């Protein structure tokens, strides 16, 4: 039976990085939507004027808006892409077969909506994204904060194991973005009745040297998930750098 795949990229990056896997979850005979987020990819707006995390997801819920009555997806998250699942899973449970996260923060629907960047930002050095620059943006009463990720951040943390041409890529392609801590700050939290309800599986990318493996256990650990599945070659990129693995780990999952 045919599965509707829901792609969903971290920061800073597009649609583009699912340019293997999607080909491949095609000739498996499945229909795949990439989406670039807002700002994102080459989604035609500017950061500068997404402040919302509801506004960065759009995209993603205009996908999941368009569901038709008696069909779900299966969602995929790679990174922050899994706090615009969470958002999917806390308004269109229904529409979901399964969540995936993969090397991705899975939100807790015990606690805020930044536990989990408050939790990254204690476990994690405060120079781990190298030459990554942050800057503040938008309201001066309440500022965003963007970043851009280094191309030794990049090609050292999140693309080591991928080819080269897929590092090119990433320098060619990667636009600044934020992970909206301050609008999540005041955001409403998932609840276990919704977000909750939605059935999680974690793709585990053992060599990601940008969210590593003990931190994406941790969060299988103390949130959960009905299915786990590791790469052990992926790096932060699992699709790019292991794309087949991605592919059978997602379609084990959801079949």
């Amino acid at each position: 039976q045919q599965k509707h795949f829901v792609l969903v990229h971290g920061g800073c990056l597009g649609a583009w990085i699912w340019y293997k896997l999607k080909p491949l979850l095609e000739s498996a005979g499945h229909k795949v939507t990439a989406v670039d987020l807002s700002a994102a990819g080459i989604n035609p707006r500017r950061l500068d004027e997404i402040h919302t995390f509801r506004d960065y997801s759009e995209p993603l819920m205009e996908v999941m808006a368009s569901i038709p009555p008696d069909e779900k997806v299966v969602l995929l998250g790679h990174s922050f892409g899994g706090m615009s699942l969470g958002l999917a899973m806390e308004t269109y449970p229904e529409k979901i077969s399964v969540a995936v996260f993969m090397s991705a923060m899975m939100p807790d629907p015990n606690h805020s909506l930044t536990y989990p960047f408050e939790k990254y930002n204690e476990k994690c050095p405060a120079d781990m994204m190298l030459d990554s620059q942050f800057s503040t943006y938008g309201n001066p009463e309440n500022p965003g904060m963007s970043m851009i990720l280094g191309p030794q951040f990049m090609a050292l943390k999140m693309f080591q194991n991928c080819s080269v041409e897929d590092l090119e890529l990433a320098k060619m392609l990667t636009r600044p973005g934020s992970l909206f801590f301050q609008d999540l700050a005041k955001a409403k939290k998932f609840s276990t009745e919704r977000y909750g309800s939605v059935k999680r599986a974690y793709i585990f990318c053992n060599e990601d040297k940008s969210f590593p493996v003990e931190f994406q256990k941790w969060f299988v650990e103390s949130v959960g998930a009905d299915k786990v599945k590791e790469i052990k070659e992926a790096d932060h990129m699992g699709m790019l750098s292991q794309p087949r693995e991605v592919c059978k780990c997602l379609l084990d999952i959801s079949d």
